[PDB]
């Protein structure tokens, strides 16, 4: 409807494929080359199924804080045929808040799924799900089970995914680009 809902969807249409775990189906985010993101309540293994493609995983890493404290990023590499777009120059570098977000959603239960969300608060630790967690982003929307993995962005921006809510608000992982340098 606007820039905001365009830089979204410039995101989801090239950069996002529907992955498939034991523990439901997530929108994943692919990075650059075959290195992907999902949340790591995903519980990725060996074998993980890409657009319905039984796919080999190559590396998984479950991102911890130097406090070794949860982040609820895991970092995945693919065996796949195909490179992502290489969108490592949206991330940012630091820790921030944001104004007029979008969390863009891709699933079999959500296709083409866009909702604004608002300001996004630098909110920090969060026990999510019993687990202390940091590096959390904030918007007072009501999310739902169905849209974890989520991509958030502002306009030039990618800046997390939808890992958790409370009914009221959701709660993003932040990315940030020292997450991906090679
Ligand atoms: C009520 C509650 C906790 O129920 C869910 O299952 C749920 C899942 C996601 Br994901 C979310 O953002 C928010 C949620 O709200």
């Amino acid at each position: 409807m606007g820039p905001g809902f365009d830089f979204a969807q410039a995101i989801m249409k090239k950069n996002t494929v529907i992955a498939r775990t034991e523990k439901g189906e997530f929108t994943m985010l692919g990075v650059y080359d075959r290195v992907a993101v999902i949340p790591t309540h995903a519980s990725v293994g060996e074998i993980i199924y890409i657009n319905d493609v039984e796919t080999r995983v190559l590396d998984a890493c479950a991102l911890r804080d130097l406090t070794d404290t949860n982040l609820e990023i895991t970092i995945v590499k693919l065996d796949r045929n195909q490179k992502f777009r290489d969108i490592r120059h949206f991330l940012p570098r630091c820790e921030d808040d944001y104004n007029d977000a979008v969390l863009s959603v891709h699933t079999s239960k959500f296709p083409n799924m866009y909702i604004p969300v608002g300001q996004v608060t630098n909110y920090g630790f969060l026990n999510l799900g019993g687990t202390p967690t940091h590096r959390i982003l904030m918007y007072n929307f009501p999310t739902r089970a169905g849209q974890c993995g989520g991509v958030v962005t502002t306009t030039g921006k990618v800046i997390g995914i939808h890992v958790g809510g409370n009914g009221a608000q959701g709660f993003a992982a932040m990315l940030l680009h020292s997450y991906f340098t090679d």
